[PDB]
């Protein structure tokens, strides 16, 4: 059960891997203003970090999606639905929770697996 | 690290399994109005999905319980306590977060394991 | 995929283990009033349960931190930062959600691995 740390800071690591499993930090918007824009940005970050860890979006197991405002549900979904891999959509939960900054509309927390 | 998908939709799968591990989507109420009724319904869904993936409630590792309103803590607990397998109770966390529909008072997110 | 249960009660287990993975229940404050005091207490409980399970803070994969009030973010961080294992910081998510009692300012949910 060797642990690998990716993108380590004094506070957290962007991803942590162990025995084929990959746990991503909550990805948080770096660009965009609207729910649509920020969801695309968050998912683009997930894409990079998965690639870093030897994974991709078609190997995601689990996604918890935190929305600041549940009124943004359909907009977030439109972007999510277009990003997800057909036939390989992950387990998902979406709940409403305020994030570390007021301007952040969406945060997504991913669990994935490496390719064999 | 082969991935199995169960009850796959264009948006999510109801369950994803990898290397003996099982991740359920957040289960949301399909019947009932009060927290007690909706908790029962959610836990029955969990039973059926765990059965599908070759698991059961005695093999649940982890459960995150989201309540729309923390005022329903005790009422939810009454159904939860009666449901869990004695001596094989999982790790648990319960926090307050609004869900995708305003009528949903509870949502439960399960991690479990395949029987050998 | 044999399951080990630690600190089992009728409602939940403080920790459960399977295939070298460890899932802790949400740890909530037992002592302290301020966000700083409560965080240190929660992290001290996490230290104790990890040790029970053959693990420690340098083998934590994932941490979800729920704050009652996101106004407590920097104060929580101060304690968290001084607690983590340098170079071995885990995946992290922090999100605002009310907890089971109103005096509780912070709850932390840990996923970890056994040492070899």
């Amino acid at each position: 059960m060797d642990i690998r740390y990716f993108g380590t800071t004094p506070r957290y690591s962007e991803a942590v891997g162990a025995n084929g499993l990959i746990f991503l930090s909550g990805m948080v918007p770096e660009n965009g203003e609207t729910a649509a824009e920020q969801t695309a940005d968050v998912l683009a970050q997930i894409d990079r970090w998965l690639a870093e860890c030897g994974s991709d979006k078609a190997h995601v197991l689990d996604a918890v999606i935190y929305l600041r405002d549940m009124g943004d549900y359909a907009e977030m979904n439109g972007v999510w639905d277009a990003w997800v891999a057909a036939g390989r959509t992950p387990a998902r939960a979406c709940v409403e929770a305020r994030l570390a900054r007021p301007e952040w509309r969406v945060e997504i927390k991913i669990t994935a697996v490496k390719r064999d």
